[PDB]
């Protein structure tokens, strides 16, 4: 049943572990090739990667839309929205049947969010069921899983040009900084995603299954000044605790002088991207998850 | 004895502790000032930190010489270069007795060194005894002393304007995040740093004293490609060990294969800036340090 897999790296051109591994792949991609499967890894923004920076005119990654892919081709455009249009060309187009059928784009954050996977569709069997493979293979490692869906946020995605899109990010790591431990982490959770391909190539039925995602609802802004600039930072006991629950009552900012500013709201939440660095340019602290379970049927062929 | 000290921040845009504290203490500097001691802060370069980035045109901290502060003023010159100029002519001039007496530049780093003082020269006992009391002030909160002195390196620093130059840098924190722990720590370390020069200004007298720095040998550069592209990471091991003996033997960079790439050489030697982001735009991994002790006579008002 699937057929075309592409692996996406430097979408953001300072998240190195996935310019390393798909340049390695590139000249010998024996460790992602699987009988009966043609993968094929992919660099997105060269010219990004090559500056080290996260784009060149515009993001990349929330461009693969109709306002932009059907615009008239022109060297006047902005350069990613050219380069969108020759992926698109290449292993799209978007929502046709002659698209790829799967397409892993990978990321790195400073979050300290481990490996983590990206949900688009909270009610795809398929993708659940590779998310539910890959978490249950990592383990005892951590693995978490993060629903974009929305009703008028979720972005027009890289790999949103595939059937099942799927996004890879690997957390804590500096931008243009290359870890080595953040690197094996993707390197494993690749190799599961496609054992589960293969697995699923070979006909194997999988049985229903559940999976704890953690649902987008918000996301909260630094606390400003009167001339709109940042006013507090993220509190000492919210640093690095991503994916753990925060409480009304509990810590959220900190001022230099330095009162607290706690959680306020009635609920306990998910704090996600937790001091991400892709956050300030927006001035953003963190996103509010939401913790719920999703369930999946069995599959074959 | 002691008259005009400043502190600089923002002298690379993309380190925001110092951006942060000097902006803050530009509103209010209470916290920075000491009796019969007038302290100015600045920030010394505003157009690479309103784009969070390292530099403009050519890095800041690296052209505070006669090759570049005698150029001739034009608009046509780097904006750094310009720049450069108009500090030396605020804060210095350079070799003048006219120059600020003590500047403090402030930096961040993505290498897992936590409280960092710098020192350019190594006869030096009034730094020498500062640092000791910053040092040991800070227990047992742990601080180091970076060497740089050198007869085939140079340094043309910001700081360097000064009588007595001294660098501050703290780490782990990535690049355009601001971490409250890091910020707290700097903080502790300025506010003893200026404690001693009060002390020294109500004439206490210091004795003699002694401090293990680490003296830079040399950088060591990434095993490359045949392209020239980098070959091998910092080996799991090493990562965020600085300042800890590194013996022949052991392991120091990891291919993507599996193969690692061991020390060699004779002797131990200490990694510091270890996987540095800023050292990857010149392709070094690290720099091997000696470690040694240093000692100073007393002194007095
Ligand atoms: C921290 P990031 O740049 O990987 N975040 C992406 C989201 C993603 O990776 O899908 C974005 O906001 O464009
Ligand atoms: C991380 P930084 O730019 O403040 N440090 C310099 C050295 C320095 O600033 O003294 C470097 O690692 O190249
Ligand atoms: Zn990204």
């Amino acid at each position: 049943h699937i057929q075309k897999v592409a692996i996406f790296g430097g979408t953001h051109g300072n998240e190195l572990t996935g310019v390393f591994l798909v340049k390695h792949w590139l000249e010998n991609g024996a460790e992602i090739q699987r009988t009966g499967l043609e993968v094929k890894p992919f660099i997105t923004n060269p010219r990004a990667v090559k500056k080290c920076t996260r784009y060149i005119d515009c993001d990349l990654n929330r461009i693969f839309d109709l306002e932009n892919l059907g615009k008239k081709m022109s060297e006047d455009l902005p350069y990613e929205v050219r380069r969108a249009q020759e992926i698109n060309h290449l292993f799209g187009p978007k929502d046709s049947e002659d698209s790829y059928d799967i397409i892993f784009d990978l990321h790195n954050t400073t979050s300290n969010m481990g490996c983590t996977l990206i949900l688009e569709d909270s009610r795809n069997n398929f993708l659940i069921q590779m998310f539910h493979y890959i978490k249950t293979s990592l383990a005892p490692l951590p693995c978490y899983v993060y629903l974009i869906e929305h009703p008028s946020l979720k972005y027009a995605t890289t790999r949103s040009i595939a059937k099942y899109p799927v996004g890879i990010e690997v957390g804590p790591q500096p931008q243009g900084v290359l870890r080595a431990d953040i690197l094996d982490q993707m390197r494993k959770m690749i190799k599961h995603a496609l054992d589960f391909i293969h697995h699923f190539n070979e006909g194997k039925e999988f049985p229903p299954c559940a999976i704890e995602v953690y649902k987008i609802i918000e996301k909260v802004d630094y606390p400003r000044d009167e001339n709109g600039e940042i006013a507090a930072i993220i509190h000492p006991n919210l640093q690095d605790q991503d994916w753990k629950p925060l409480h009304p009552g509990d810590p959220m900012f900190l001022t230099l002088d330095g009162k607290t500013i706690p959680l306020g709201g009635d609920c306990t939440v998910y704090p996600v991207f937790v001091n991400a660095a892709a956050y300030y340019e927006k001035k953003e602290a963190f996103a509010k998850t939401t913790k719920l379970t999703l369930n999946a049927k069995s599959i074959r062929c």
